[PDB]
């Protein structure tokens, strides 16, 4: 093999020694796994959402999945740039994720969104810790990328929170 | 000062004597104040809307706010073109507005929309009267601008009316 | 749960009874799993590719991954439309996939591309058989969707074949 | 009411307790009020600017106003996301603003721009302090959002500085 | 009549049966629109002159503005001429004809400073703006709501450019004696 | 039913009582029926046009049909906004139309275009009268919408007139 | 075999292992696609000729149409040639080869009137359309659904252009003896 | 006056002495006058064209007029750049033009186009002479500009020649 | 026949007598034949290119073919404009071409590109001679067109030269 | 002071009152940014050299990459220079000055093979990347969060291009001895 | 080394012998050095411009710098294409430039622009000489490229001349 899973070489081009690079990679690889499980669960909810609000939700969840995909790509490319091996196979990504993943049954949209919000929250807390890590290691490019991703993730988590809030235009009358 | 609040000079370039220009300015400045309070309340509702329909509403209210902003800009530039001084500070705009403005608490989305619909209705009635005024003064450019704005305002007010209507895809079952 | 994994309800809107739909869904879900494994492995190779041709390959592989992701989305949405439950979690996708997936080490580019070429071939052969199945059930929309995906998959597979062919501009002199 | 002005609930989605969120919200709402006063005063100057440079200034000021409006929208949405109530009505915005606002007369362009420059400086100094507050609370998304706005605000402030500098192409000969 | 070489004779107005506008009504509108057309094309040509020739400390901003103003005038002229033709008239066409039929004042061929140039343009705009207002009322009074609408759409663009010129001429500036 | 055909409720949002709205709706619904007949006949002529000029005419007629469809949409939406019920089914549209409609045979292009020209004229004359009705009721938005449509209708009608005029580049020599 | 100068010999077909298409199946498809390619490139070149040379009262509309039709034919040729290559064959390439392998009738180098020119094109389209229909059935019968799909996507574009030519030739016109 | 019609100052920026510049200016001004007469007559023909081919011609003539306008602008700007005064007023442009201009009657389209073809030919011949003049003076930018314009004018003239050619799809049968 | 292959009539619109036009036409037709052979061979190489660099080459060769097609179109249109008949059928174009064309076997990419380079060089030399011819006849539009085409052909020929140069990133190590 | 010909003297730093940045703080930031600017403009010019001169089997892909990399460097230089000026300093300007003030190693004027060329570029990137990291900490420590933000936005683009070069130099390839 | 600074090999692809190519290369390299000094000084003036007209100038100078950069790129690529070595390092470009470069102090804008005007004039004169050189060598692509660049440089030089002219809208009154 050209590279072995779990090894971190650092980078001469980026002037990152293997020691610092390994600490960053460890964090970024853990995030990658969670963000890809998030991407797949968002896809699931995008595909399956039904009912009175479904089309708006389908569009939102599709866009949220594309965001998660792009964050994943950034995390993975950074892992590779730092001389690591990004988690790749679906079985690896899920095994390495710490978040909870739905079983293969389809739940109602409130349950589904609440499950996703939990995932977001875990990723958000982790990402805040990892940005601090990167900045303390002097890896400002990593810290900056993590913040650029964090803002997009927090926006989506916030949207979910709002979808679940106890207000509606619907009245008893209209029923 | 270069110009004093409340004074109207007219315009030699536009061949509008100060007498006619003052009548138009008086109407346009009153509209400007109401339309900017409308813009700020729409922004408020855009920011705060929550629940099952929130994202569609957030997008609608954002777009409705941008429309109000553009109408305000047009009214203000016309005031200035006619040799007047458009109402400018936030405190002035609200003091000069005749419409009701919500206090700083956040109301549920039905209440919030109903409050906005009332504002629209007042602006719509006023704008119809002001277009007639402008045309009777021979200020056809003003009358035309007012109509171009009126159609956009009536479209948004109509959308609000529809959001509040007593129909829904939701059934008791789905609850 | 709202739907149980493996169940196929058909669709009243699409006038497809569950019996007929089930045959199509079993094919499309098998394809979905293989295509998402392909997507993840193309992403791996996109992230990790190095050497004299790497940027052209990085771009190709990224585009190929996007094509796979879009085909997956189409298959999953068709499953759902026919009253099925698309495979969703990463562990399910890999478990339900028939194709071979690389272990987590990184291999040289010729090895990597050859591995991908084998996955394409598997999917292309299956898709051919599934288009016939769909047309024999009278599900012309599914058969049409399969063909539109098949052509894009064959194009990428054919590109891989060309990348591995025994020609080059490079000479011993230039070495 | 659904939310009472001044209250800060935090956010479960964003994993920010109310205590922590409240510190951030008090800063962001203070900034919001100053930025919306800035927006309205830039609009004033956009509408009223006259003379030899007026079209270039009209365009600059209009773009600057759009930047302010976007920064305001970001601040307000962040307040709401953290479980706060963004200042909304014009009278509230001006009352909660710390910066100085022109009276309703129109001043010459150098005076007007100098007044705006002072508002920018106030906001820029506050935003610097608020980014540090956010980062010290571990609210990296807020701190990142503050910096993205800060750079655009500094750019406009710097433009104003250049407009007021003691150089020109004009000569006594050309007069 | 069947042997005339011309397809239409300048100054005649036939109305339109497609548009259900009789020739009597159409003739009143065409008289107005053709007069406007001549003035707008003189404006266009003078804006072009000023666009080409403007120099000095603000010249690039003015060059861009004047070019955009000329394009606007060209577009309004096109609309007026096409409306004359739609109503069964003959739009004034040759440059000599357009200037002969124009009521506005044209600069001679020497080049003047920018303040003079813009003030001369401002006077043209004003004359056109007053006439357009009159012609909009004429069209609405005859029930030709499409012409009235078209005139208003043009008027707002011409007023905006007239207003910009008024602003360029105003007595304010960033320049100070100390910068000089 | 939610609304009964022929009923006009007015609108609270738009501050139009039913009495006033009804006058406008009766005009707009009559126009709607004629414009949709026009749309269908332009489509017919678009589909069937043949000969030396057919492609230019096919494109013109298709664009003209799109214009008619947009005018119809505007009229129908205004009817609904004023609390009316827009004519909807094809049989209703043709029954409520005052203009003449071709039988199902295909006629030569001059005949076809002349038939369309007559429909345009009818609609143009009515629209002129309806804009006056709207303005006399103080419904300036409706009157403005009517004028914006009228100009596009007159443009297409005028094109037809030119297509039928007695000139051509063709000579006996070229024959 | 290891010492041949050519990388591939014209007329041989190797199939594809990437595409899981054996050479026997691939050869039947390639025979069909190459024949189509030759006819489509002759069509392309004749459409170009007519685009360049068209004159008279309708010439600009026809010039645009014929240019668009040629671009369509060029695109279909590209797809057919790339499919031949994907299936392990050698697409016909040189102009002499393309015309030699084409079954359709080509105009000689003189320029004919537009009605003649379009009628000659119409005959080419028709021949290609009938063959493409046959080849789509051939591909689907061999299980080469991607080739069949590609052929259908091409066929609809070629049919649309053939139909336009049929319309241009139809016996109607706005022109009247009185306009003449 | 800043500059007198007929003065040619040359340019220090462009390193063109007044003697060389004057030769170019006289040529360019001659061309400007002709090109603007061409513009006005193309407009005339665009406005008035009627009959079986009118829409295609209306479009072509509008585009040809656009091209003539852009050539005139380039000619005039170059005059000014070389320190001369471009011909400006409509009366001056027609007086200074050497080509024949139609009287104010409207002619049939064949006559109209033949008149335009003659103007084009005169301009084309002159432009070829002026390009040679420019190159002989070492004014390669002028020469290049003249050629860039020439190619566009030749293309339009060529189109007119083709419209007038003795071919058509029309048959006596169709008549 | 309307025109006989080999007749050159010149143009009254372009004020080009048949004697001058014929000299240009013969030159342009020669170039047209060569450029279309070049197009067909670039297509061939685009379709067939294989190996480590094939995708970059496939793209380059497709673009080079596009450029050759556009040059041929300009050449042919100019022939026609000058009153000649452009070479049209595939057999005629190859017969009239002076450059060498590959037989129908597929060669390796270095051989293929070297064959193309030779065609380019022949065309480039001819085009330079033809530009001088055109300018000497006073046909400046032809000369300008030829140069606009020449620069694009030279750029493509230059690229081929670079692809064939004796450098690479590949090392014996990588092999 | 009132009689100096220069408007600003190279090496002086005045801070900004608009930006509420005193001269002492601003001077530390400007020293850093100007040093970066010089290195980034040397990088830009060497990327341009390599873009122009690259040849061989991968040259077109590298030509495109190097052109894009140079545009990135140009953009970063622009941002650094404009920030120096905003903080009341004088950005290094002339080519001689930029290279004199640059700490990185510049190739001599001969042309080297692509592997050598890219390795020389890689060394420049690395030096700039290490300094930029230092300067981001400097800016944040002084409370100049906008400069820090700007530096990070630049750093990520420069790191991406440095990483691409690292990949181009890696010891893998599709090429095989059999293809040779 | 692959090529030595100062070697000129010509090109077999472009059919340009080293003797002819060397004459062009020397000319183009001279121009490249001057154009890059011009670029750097335009950048300088873009960065530093202050005062009443600064934003318009900042924009103009940025665009002029862009144009100079693109001309330099074309010059350098042509050098390389002809088998020479383009001047590359900043020190080499300034050493090889014949134009005067400002010292590192910042001058007022009139002085700055006058310095730039002088550089433009020197380049314009040289470029005219080089175009003639190229055409005399039969290198028509070089000649054409030089003219395409010349026209853009002349336009920018002309703008600078206009900015420096003795006119303004400013009056003593406004002061
Ligand atoms: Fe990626
Ligand atoms: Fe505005
Ligand atoms: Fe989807
Ligand atoms: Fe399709
Ligand atoms: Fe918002
Ligand atoms: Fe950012
Ligand atoms: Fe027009
Ligand atoms: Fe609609
Ligand atoms: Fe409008
Ligand atoms: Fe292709
Ligand atoms: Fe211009
Ligand atoms: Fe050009
Ligand atoms: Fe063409
Ligand atoms: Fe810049
Ligand atoms: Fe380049
Ligand atoms: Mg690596
Ligand atoms: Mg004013
Ligand atoms: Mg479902
Ligand atoms: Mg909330
Ligand atoms: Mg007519
Ligand atoms: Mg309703
Ligand atoms: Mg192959
Ligand atoms: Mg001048
Ligand atoms: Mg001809
Ligand atoms: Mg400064
Ligand atoms: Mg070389
Ligand atoms: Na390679
Ligand atoms: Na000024
Ligand atoms: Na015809």
């Amino acid at each position: 093999a050209r590279a072995t899973a779990g090894e971190v070489e650092g980078s001469d081009a980026l002037r990152m020694d293997a020691d610092r690079a390994e600490q960053c990679v460890d964090a970024l690889n853990a995030d990658l796994a969670n963000v890809y499980v998030l991407y797949h669960q968002l896809k699931k909810h995008h595909w399956n959402v039904e009912g009175a609000e479904f089309r708006d939700l389908h569009l939102f969840l599709g866009e949220a999945a594309e965001t998660a995909e792009e964050v994943a790509d950034e995390l993975a490319e950074r892992v590779q740039a730092l001389g690591g091996v990004p988690h790749a196979s679906p079985e690896t990504l899920q095994a390495e994720a710490s978040v909870d993943v739905e079983d293969e049954d389809v739940y109602d949209i409130r349950t589904s969104l609440a499950n996703d919000m939990a995932i977001y929250g875990d990723i958000i807390e982790a990402t805040r810790e990892h940005t601090e890590l990167a900045e303390n290691l002097g890896d400002h490019a990593t810290a900056h990328m993590l913040r650029e991703g964090l803002i997009e993730l927090e926006d989506d988590a916030h949207h979910i929170e709002h979808y679940l809030e106890d207000d509606t235009l619907v009245t008893q009358g209209a029923l």
